[PDB]
């Protein structure tokens, strides 16, 4: 079998058999982008918190029978961008995180956890499933910690969350071996290079099996227990049913032991709750100023794709929850709405950090999938190894007048499978502005300004830059006129004026000097980068394994080797005299789970190509190899 699959164990033995490459699919469950860096910018709401963080713990992927590990041939997915909002996100459904989870949050610097999950229960299947776990070797080593540890660092993940929800005789005593395991974990860890953190679940206790405190207290405290300047659990996750009391028994007791309060993630049940229509306490977690006293807890936000019928509803509803009911994160909660945006009371971050920027809005799925301007596959598709740096705001809108509606446009982009649109009806003479990154890019002589974009007809565009940390756009050298038409065009502009400065953010500016119609302008690419060079183009490029379903279909895997300038790859087909993208991935091995050939096509073989898309945004010549069917169509 060539599709590649989620990593399951059935038992503790097959995962003590586990061993580095030994499977088939392995080359392609690896993450291949390392954990970036990022910055947390100057606060733009008064109410949000740098201290108040936010896990997510998502059942990320579909739950179709025969899904591969990578995303698939379809548009609908669970397509998360909110990554300037998290601390962490936990693959919920399993323990080995998929590449296409990991490549995107590390892509954005968040870290991704998988789940470690002991079944509700106290049958003694179950309870020897738990003990087993914690067996030792004559040292006081464990052997199933050692497997974890060594698949994190293998397929390129940052830890786990553990949810220790099985109870009983067998299970009370194991209190102290279960705070060792974690403890354990962490210094064979540090020793193989490659540190990880644990999260734990508010359930079992330290001696007393099973028991929710909804919040930190005197059951459970010993998880979270500093050891030395070591501690077991990391973050901790508060049961639902918390209040104002627990709140206040959280934070004394992570006060009193030595840990940071915030490092309790109090629990929202988004699955029960229907996402933004949770009702929360926020009462007893707000203070006197409207602050977090805590950090939140996302159970199973996922649920938010079945609130609405398409893939575009998906991030609309994102929107709601994450910037919140008033649409710009620099507002406040409305007053005839319950629920607060994430974006209201927590900070962002960015990874638009160093010398180099780019984005397309490539989301991680698309109806098609553009290739400068131009439909390439005119299809649809999630693979989410490929997700990019969407906006840290969603949106932040300064105006004399009225506001041009912002959205993501699935129906045309230049690179991936989206652009930002911005139309409206423009009602009379208006400025206005789109503030869409917060960063930290230091400019040289070399640098430059790539900006492809559509539209615009009947106004004046800009793209401004703030060159000072509370987003002052004042610089004028830091504004370059766009020069609109009706078609995709991708513009470069010196910035070398800027050289020694560096930018903090990125806005768009409007002016309409009377009423329009029916305006758009779509914003298509972005890269500030003093790299202009095309990548090195992939070498090695080879079929390496296929399976034909008849003359016109087969599935295939690819490899070839890249280089350090590579974001990630797009993979075509040459159908008839046309190059059509099929897939692309941030991995060197690529699964294709359609070559075809027309009714028409000639001969018994086929052209492939592989094509590096550049850190700084450009494409490499493509490398190529022939892709042998064996047979002709008729």
């Amino acid at each position: 079998t060539l599709k590649p699959k989620e990593i399951k164990f059935n038992s503790w033995e097959e995962l003590l058999k586990w061993e580095p490459g030994a499977r088939e699919d392995d080359a392609i469950n690896r993450g291949s982008v390392v954990l970036a860096s990022r910055r947390t910018g100057h606060l733009v709401n008064e109410k949000a918190s740098k201290e108040a963080k936010v896990q997510a713990l998502s059942n990320t992927n579909s739950k179709a029978k025969d899904h591969a590990s990578v995303g698939g041939e379809e548009f609908k997915a669970y397509a998360f961008d909110y990554w300037q909002y998290l601390d962490s996100m936990v693959f919920w459904e399993g323990l080995v995180p998929t590449p296409d989870v990991i490549d995107a949050g590390h892509r954005n610097g968040v870290p991704v956890y998988g789940t470690l999950f002991f079944n509700w229960s106290n049958s003694i299947a179950d309870q020897e499933r738990f003990a087993e776990a914690l067996k030792q070797d004559a040292d006081g080593s464990f052997p199933i910690a050692r497997k974890l540890v060594d698949m994190a660092k293998y397929y390129g993940y940052d830890g786990y969350f553990i949810n220790q929800e099985t109870t009983g005789d067998l299970v009370k005593p194991l209190g102290e071996k279960m705070r060792q395991f974690m403890l354990y974990s962490k210094e064979y860890a540090a020793k193989v290079n490659h540190p990880i953190k644990y999260s734990w679940y508010d359930a079992m206790t330290y001696n007393y099996g099973r028991y929710h405190q909804d919040g930190l207290g005197e059951y459970n405290y010993q998880f979270m227990q500093p050891e030395g300047d070591k501690v077991p659990a990391d973050n901790f996750f508060a049961n639902f049913n918390w209040d104002k009391a627990k709140n206040d028994y959280t934070i004394a007791t992570a006060n009193w032991i030595g840990r940071n309060p915030y490092d309790v993630f109090a629990g929202l049940e988004l699955q029960q709750g229907g996402s933004y229509k949770t009702k929360v306490k926020w009462n007893d977690i707000l203070d006197e100023n409207g602050k977090l006293r805590l950090s939140l807890g996302l159970f199973a936000p996922d649920t938010i794709t079945s609130l609405g019928k398409t893939g575009e509803d998906y991030h609309k509803n994102e929107d709601i929850f994450f910037t919140g009911y008033q649409g710009d994160p620099t507002g406040q909660k409305p007053g005839d709405k319950d629920w607060y945006g994430i974006a209201n009371l927590v900070a962002d971050r960015t990874p638009a950090v160093g010398n180099t920027f780019t984005t397309s809005f490539n989301t991680g799925h698309g109806k098609k999938w553009f290739v400068d301007g131009k439909v390439s596959k005119d299809s649809e598709w999630n693979y989410r190894s490929v997700s990019g740096v969407l906006p840290t705001w969603r949106w932040w809108q300064t105006s004399t007048g009225e506001k041009l509606r912002a959205e993501y446009d699935f129906t045309d982009a230049y690179n991936g499978g989206n652009s930002l649109k911005f139309s409206g009806d423009v009602a009379g003479k208006t400025d206005q502005d789109v503030r869409l990154y917060s960063t930290k890019l230091e400019v040289t002589e070399k640098t430059k300004l790539r900006v492809a974009h559509k539209g615009g007809k009947g106004s004046k565009v800009y793209m401004a830059f703030s060159t000072t940390p509370d987003y002052k756009f004042d610089d004028a050298d830091a504004w370059k006129e766009l020069t609109l038409s009706d078609n995709w065009t991708n513009e470069e502009f010196d910035l070398s004026s800027l050289a020694g400065k560096t930018i903090y953010a990125v806005k768009l500016f409007f002016e309409h000097e009377g009423a329009v119609k029916d305006y758009q302008f779509n914003l298509g690419q972005l890269t500030i980068s003093d790299n202009h060079q095309e990548p090195q183009s992939p070498t090695s490029f080879s079929v390496v394994k296929q399976s034909l379903k008849n003359a016109q279909e087969a599935e295939a895997v690819v490899q070839f080797k890249g280089n350090k300038d590579a974001d990630f790859y797009e993979v075509y087909e040459k159908d008839g005299d046309s190059w059509k993208l099929l897939t692309g991935s941030s991995s060197t091995t690529i699964y294709l789970p359609k070559v075809s050939r027309s009714a028409s096509a000639q001969g018994t073989t086929q052209e492939l190509k592989v094509v590096a898309v550049g850190k700084n945004g450009v494409r490499s010549e493509a490398a190529t190899t022939t892709f042998d069917w064996g047979m002709t169509v008729k």
